[PDB]
């Protein structure tokens, strides 16, 4: 937990960059990486700190709150939330193409939000 799992250095170091850098850890396994690390954009570098992220293995719907259907369960590309395709409205058929940003996303970030230009 107070370590990072892709360079092994803490929020002290990072082994990788050399400089101190906060760690993020999933909210449910401890699952922890620098959020350079886990190659997160500076958007979502700083989204996963807002809310409880959670690893791809523990990763729920934030609206249902399950974890099945992963063939369903998008990922926002600005949080790293997931949301199956069909808790959505509308519900989604089809997967979409390209970048998808949630709704909270949107709001927040706006002009920032992956899905635009
Ligand atoms: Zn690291
Ligand atoms: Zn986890
Ligand atoms: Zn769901
Ligand atoms: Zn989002």
């Amino acid at each position: 937990n107070n370590y990072c799992d892709f360079c092994l250095g803490d929020s002290k170091i990072n082994k990788k960059t050399g400089q101190p850098e906060e760690l993020v850890s999933c909210s449910d396994c401890g699952r922890s990486g620098h959020p350079s690390c886990l190659q997160f954009t500076p958007v979502m570098m700083a989204a996963v700190k807002t809310y409880r992220w959670q690893c791809i293995e523990c990763k729920c719907c934030n609206i249902c709150g399950t974890s099945e259907n992963d063939d369903q369960l998008l990922f926002c590309d600005d949080c790293d939330r997931g949301y199956h395709m069909y808790c959505l409205t509308p519900s989604m058929s089809e997967p979409p193409e390209g970048s998808w940003s949630c709704h909270l996303c949107l709001d927040l970030l706006k002009e920032k939000a992956s899905i635009y230009q």
